[PDB]
């Protein structure tokens, strides 16, 4: 009666595993869609200079295919964007995935049918499809947050947002400006500084960055990893972050200053943001005195690398909370270069943009041939609201989430039956591929349980969703996060919203949580026959 058992939106990490698991392991008839012309998700769209993974190469991948784990290329310690794209293309090749992906096809609307209990999916070309279940693997790539700057539309030079980075960009002889110093801006600035006539960095808020330590991987090291891949993945599932770290329980202020400086320095040499934050000590994100110790080590490193003390001052975070640092391949070193200028657009904001320059509040005209906007995106739920998703009683996801996202286990939304989110909001804070695998296998097991027991409508209750929001709030309020403003709580509603964007108990406890549900006849889920 319906076109498919399941429809998947997205052909990235999440969508490709959702397709493989439902079609080949559970034998469902499924069609996937993506606006892209190729698989990859964020790794097909984000081809900006310096794009690099946050987790090491041997862990930023799938674990469910052992043959592929052995054949995988481990070139450098972290993996660049074109290599992630080539890997995901290889996954699609090996498992015959593309024949059930409709490319160059965006989904405009998905309407649930409380009669007959399936979903009505319309593409932007007015193609209509029906399916019992809807799998949303949308990521967080929509939509580009561009700087709201007076006159930015009059700029006659090259203007790119890092998410829409065009090929064939050349840098020599050009005066280039970069707005934004987050992870993307740090990666772009570090990669292009040596290639331009002059680089201006327009930073609104300095952030802490630690070295990434991206080194080439020896053939012995690669063989060492593959020989022990089963234990490596077992460590991922029994950890909180899934980054292959020895997650410390050691209190920061329980060692001498000599010892503390040695522990921070060892992680600094090795590289890695989460390593510096969670392999050194166990309370950096929970205790303020511990946090200040981590910051002071990075501030000290900034003041040593950056030789001009006034540029180092400008680069030093004033916030006072190292609530997750970035990673870089030589970011602070860039600012010793004679062709790099740092503009504190907090104490000197960009007021307007003319045809050939960026004007700051001090009147200075910063002449530019190129303006790179590394300015971020919408919130996590932004990708969901940009689709017309109507569930029970015809309520839209825009309205149900007008105050921020909320869900059950990060995978189910009340008033939206038969819809299952992959890497959606209210999920765990950990490495993405292990999270995506955990969710795809749990969702497929639920769909298989429904195909047997002949149930055709699965729905989370308002109580369970609120129980999940409580659990996240209880855990997140134990930490320093929010107070550093990391946009994990985005609430502020008169009757308290406390929409908690992340479950922060770790990947191991997250698998514990959703296992309680699956074991206990899916408590919190409305089953209908
Ligand atoms: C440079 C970079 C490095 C990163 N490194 C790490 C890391 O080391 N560790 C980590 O955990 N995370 C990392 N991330 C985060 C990253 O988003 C996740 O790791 C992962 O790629 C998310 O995969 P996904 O399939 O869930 O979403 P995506 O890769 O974003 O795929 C979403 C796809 O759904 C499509 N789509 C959306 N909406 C619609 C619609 N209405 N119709 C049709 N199609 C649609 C999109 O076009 C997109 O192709 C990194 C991100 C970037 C940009
Ligand atoms: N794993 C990785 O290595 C990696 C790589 C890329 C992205 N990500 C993730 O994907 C998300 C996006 O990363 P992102 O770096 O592109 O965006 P981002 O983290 O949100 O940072 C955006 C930067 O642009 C600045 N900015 C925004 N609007 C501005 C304005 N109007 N004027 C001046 N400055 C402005 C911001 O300054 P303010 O802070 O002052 O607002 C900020 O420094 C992040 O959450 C990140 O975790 C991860």
């Amino acid at each position: 009666q319906m076109d498919f058992d399941a429809i998947i939106i997205g052909a990235g990490f999440g969508g490709l595993y959702s397709l493989k698991k439902l079609r080949d392991d559970f034998n469902l008839k499924v069609r996937a869609f993506d606006r892209a012309t190729e698989v990859g998700g964020t790794w097909f769209w984000n081809q900006y200079p310096g794009a690099l993974s946050d987790s090491e190469t041997h862990l930023y991948c799938y674990s469910w295919d052992k043959e592929l784990l052995q054949e995988m290329e481990i070139k450098r310690k972290y993996i660049s964007q074109p290599d992630v794209l080539a890997y995901l293309k290889r996954v699609a090749d090996k498992h015959d995935l593309r024949k059930d992906i409709q490319f160059e096809t965006g989904i405009r609307s998905a309407y649930f049918d409380e009669e007959n209990s399936f979903w009505n999916v319309t593409t932007e070309n007015d193609e209509k499809f029906t399916a019992r279940f809807l799998i949303t693997a949308l990521g967080l790539l929509a939509a580009p947050n561009l700087p709201k700057i007076k006159g930015i539309e009059t700029f006659k030079g090259e203007l790119h947002h890092t998410s829409r980075w065009p090929k064939d960009v050349t840098f020599s002889g050009k005066r280039v400006g970069v707005i934004g110093t987050g992870s993307t801006g740090v990666q772009v600035i570090t990669a292009i500084a040596s290639q331009v006539k002059h680089l201006t960095v327009f930073q609104r808020s300095a952030q802490y960055s630690v070295p990434i330590g991206n080194v080439v991987m020896s053939e012995t090291d690669v063989a060492k990893i593959k020989e022990n891949y089963d234990q490596i993945w077992e460590n991922v599932w029994n950890s909180a972050l899934g980054y292959g770290l020895n997650e410390s329980t050691l209190p920061t202020m329980s060692v001498s200053a000599e010892e503390r400086d040695k522990i921070f320095e060892k992680a600094w040499q090795e590289g890695g943001g989460f390593r510096f934050m969670f392999e050194t000590f166990g309370d950096i994100a929970v205790d303020e005195t511990a946090n200040i110790e981590a910051q002071n080590f990075i501030k000290k490193k900034i003041s040593e690398i950056v030789k001009d003390p006034f540029v180092a001052k400008k680069l030093t975070p004033t916030d006072l909370y190292a609530c997750r640092p970035l990673c870089d391949s030589g970011y602070y070193e860039i600012f010793n270069r004679d062709n790099v200028s740092l503009e504190d657009v907090k104490a000197n904001p960009i007021v307007e943009i003319k045809e050939d320059c960026v004007v700051t509040a001090d009147g200075v005209e910063h002449k530019l041939d190129m303006l790179i906007c590394a300015t971020g995106f919408d919130a996590v739920d932004g990708s969901y609201k940009r689709i017309d998703i109507r569930g029970k009683d015809g309520i839209s996801i825009k309205d149900h989430w007008k105050d921020g996202p909320n869900s059950y286990l990060g995978m189910m939304v009340s008033n939206f039956p038969n819809m299952f989110m992959v890497f959606g909001p209210n999920g765990p804070l950990a490495n993405s591929p292990p999270i995506i695998e955990t969710q795809v296998r749990w969702i497929a097991d639920l769909i298989g349980y429904a195909e047997d027991h002949q149930i055709n409508q699965i729905e989370a209750t308002k109580d369970a969703v609120d129980n999940w929001t409580n659990t996240c709030s209880d855990i997140a309020n134990k930490t320093l996060f929010a107070k550093a403003k990391c946009r994990i709580f985005g609430a502020n509603v008169p009757g308290k919203k406390n929409t908690v964007y992340l479950y922060m108990g770790g990947l191991k406890e997250y698998r514990n949580q959703i296992s309680e549900v699956s074991n206990n006849n899916y408590k919190g889920c409305l089953l209908k026959q």
